[PDB]
């Protein structure tokens, strides 16, 4: 199956520009939530989950039919917690009714990365909204508990090659593993509201020990407090991902180059854009507007 983009109608960037707005501001305002972590990592992870159902064979799954919003995908064990972003969202998405699911969760993520100083990640609109029969089957999200050999493989389902996978795991910086919701505990670093390289001085700096928590999963502990998943760790074991750590734990400017591409990729995995399309928004944060 083809999705082709579809301007919902009328809309142009200041549209969009007002939706961005309006999340950037509740993510500001709702500064509470995960012990005030607040929503940006929620964001950001929903955003990926609910594009990261595609599989390039057959263009199943993906951001454009926004079908989190059944109870399929919203119940799927891998998507545990992300209830939160959806409810965060909710009253966006009252507010500007017009704009597609897929366009909102994927805006969302966007904002958040931004609003977190992040790069900025262009964005396109145009996911339109589809039934609750092309909702993908649970299991199409990976798993922690494995090695390179299954991120590698995994990653290859999206079209993403080392770089893009490496790059797209230093959004491990933000947020935290909770216990009651995968099964692993902790936060990658100290910066988990802050869009840094984090991620990978913390692989390459601490001084990691292969813990049992309190579910009787294995993961990564640092004296620091932080942690690593197995497939967090499989970035250092394997000598190919390694080289790639290096690199951003080195340069955070490439790091941010490489990730908006990535982000915007796994973005719009699936979805054809017309040739006569607006090209891609970049939107201002809040701080740039002066709100
Ligand atoms: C091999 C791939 C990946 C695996 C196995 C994985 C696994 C996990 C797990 C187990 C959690 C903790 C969930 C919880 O307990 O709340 C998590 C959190 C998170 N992941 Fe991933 N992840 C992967 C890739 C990614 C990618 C590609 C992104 C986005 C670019 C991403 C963004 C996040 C964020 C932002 C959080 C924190 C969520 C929060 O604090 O609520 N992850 N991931």
């Amino acid at each position: 199956l083809v999705h082709v983009a579809s301007v919902e109608k009328g809309r142009s960037y200041e549209d969009f520009q007002k939706v961005y707005n309006a999340i950037a501001l509740k993510l500001r305002e709702d500064d509470e939530y995960d012990n005030y972590i607040g929503y940006g990592p929620v964001l950001v992870r929903l955003a990926w989950h609910t594009s990261g159902t595609w599989d390039k064979h057959d263009n199943t799954g993906g951001s454009y039919g926004g079908t989190y919003r059944f109870k399929k995908e919203f119940n799927d064990p891998s998507n545990a917690g992300l209830q939160n972003g959806f409810k965060f969202l909710e009253p966006i998405h009252k507010e500007f009714p017009w704009i597609s699911s897929g366009d909102l969760f994927s805006l969302g993520g966007v904002t958040a990365v931004q609003e977190m100083q992040g790069p900025k990640i262009p964005w396109r609109c145009g996911r339109v909204d589809t039934p609750e029969d092309t909702t993908p089957d649970n299991g199409r999200l990976p798993d922690a508990d494995k090695d390179a050999d299954y991120v590698r493989t995994f990653f290859q389902r999206l079209n993403m090659n080392d770089r893009e996978v490496v790059a797209l795991m230093g959004a491990h910086a933000l947020g935290k593993t909770h216990l009651k919701r995968s099964g692993y505990e902790g936060p990658w670093g100290a910066a988990n509201n802050v869009f840094t390289n984090e991620f990978y001085l913390n692989l390459l700096n601490e001084d990691w020990k292969l813990e049992k928590n309190d579910a009787n999963n294995e993961q990564w502990d640092s004296k620091s407090g932080y942690m690593m998943l197995p497939t967090d760790y499989s970035l250092i074991q394997d000598p190919k991902y390694l080289s790639i750590v290096k690199e951003y734990a080195n340069d955070q400017d490439k790091f941010f180059k490489d990730f908006s591409k990535a982000f915007e990729k796994l973005l719009e995995n699936g979805i054809t854009f017309p040739k006569d399309a607006p090209s891609p928004f970049i939107f201002k944060t809040l701080e740039e507007q002066g709100l």
